[PDB]
């Protein structure tokens, strides 16, 4: 909408207060004009017709329970935009400042979130498996990263290419969580998963097998559930990324960590320069090795650690 840029205040899903960029034109809208061509947050009103209505508020204060998922979707989309711009010199998901759209209150009891080809979509959860999923910065950044992938490598959402697609979203979701630096970890979705259970997560990158996901290529899933295991086999790549950053000895193979910033540079370059829609795990290893070579040199520690990490997870 056409209006003037304003700053509202509200509370997110976890009860924390934050300032949000809004737009005033009769109502105050969840429309942040400070980032690219805007960040826009919509109310899906418990229905499945998208996007719903651009979120309107009478007073620029967003403290109602119903407001909380919208506050966090809007705010964390902004943090994710800032990460890509400041860290990778990427302007929104298309590289040309495309408007970022999200809808909250999607459906009823909806235990998921997704990128639908055009926008982000967040369920509220059923209150037992999940609380509203936009409360997780890693989840929000995971979703926006699907848009980045779709505009760049274009990894097809099945089998190995789809597991790479998923891992890319978990990797950058985690790197955005570290960028914001509020309780960061290598777990996925801990802030919104299972409100009745402390200390669990939807996935772990440091130890995928904690939640049943493989941590070695020999343990990959080969069936047809979950688009050929895209959220399962992502554990193999998530573990390799964790090892590149943090180091460790895994199945007897030792990896010297090189830190998060270098992990992010290597995988961002691989995603945007070398991966293709049909890349498999072996091709990802080659892309990551080449990316590290470009950035740091063929004889560098960084290249050596990429190779060790993929060796540790059984990917040649
Ligand atoms: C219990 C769940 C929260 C776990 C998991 N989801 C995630 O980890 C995050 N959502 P996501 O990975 O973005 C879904 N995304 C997904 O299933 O994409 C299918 C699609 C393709 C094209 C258009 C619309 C949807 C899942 O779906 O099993
Ligand atoms: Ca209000
Ligand atoms: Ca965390
Ligand atoms: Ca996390
Ligand atoms: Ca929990
Ligand atoms: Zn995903």
């Amino acid at each position: 909408i056409t209006g003037t840029s304003t700053v509202g205040v509200g509370r997110g899903v976890l009860g924390d207060q934050k300032n949000i960029n809004t737009t005033y034109s009769t109502y105050y809208y969840l429309q942040d004009n400070t980032r690219g061509n805007g960040i826009f947050t919509y109310d899906a009103k418990y229905r499945t017709t998208l996007p719903g209505s651009l979120w309107a508020d009478a007073d620029n204060q967003f403290f109602a329970s119903y407001d909380a998922p919208a506050v966090d979707a809007h705010y964390y989309a902004g943090v994710t935009y800032d990460y890509y711009k400041n860290v990778h010199n990427r302007l929104s998901y298309d590289g040309n400042n495309a408007a970022i759209r999200s809808s909250v209150h999607y459906s009823q009891g909806y235990n998921n979130a997704f990128w639908n080809g055009s926008q982000m979509v967040y369920g509220d959860g059923d209150g037992q498996t999940f609380i509203p999923l936009s409360g997780g910065i890693d989840v929000v950044a995971h979703e926006l990263t699907h848009a980045v992938t779709d505009y760049t490598a274009g990894l097809i959402y099945q089998n190995e290419s789809g597991a790479i697609n998923e891992a890319i979203s978990d990797i950058f979701g985690t790197l955005v969580e570290f960028y914001a630096n509020k309780n960061p970890d290598w777990e996925i979705g801990e802030d919104v998963y299972t409100p009745g259970i402390s200390g669990d997560s939807l996935r772990s990158m440091s130890d995928p097998a904690k939640y049943g996901d493989p941590d070695h290529y020999s343990k990959r899933y080969t069936g047809t559930q979950d688009n050929g295991g895209v959220h399962i086999n992502s554990g193999i790549i998530n573990k390799a990324a964790y090892l590149i950053s943090q180091g460790g000895t895994h199945y007897g193979v030792s990896v010297v960590g090189i830190g998060r910033d270098k992990l992010g540079k290597i995988f961002y370059r691989a995603l945007t320069q070398y991966l293709t829609p049909t890349s498999n795990f072996s091709q990802l290893r080659a892309a990551a090795v080449q990316s590290a070579t470009d950035l740091y040199g063929s004889t560098s520690q960084e290249v050596a650690s990429v190779k060790q990490a993929f060796d540790a997870v059984g990917v040649k």
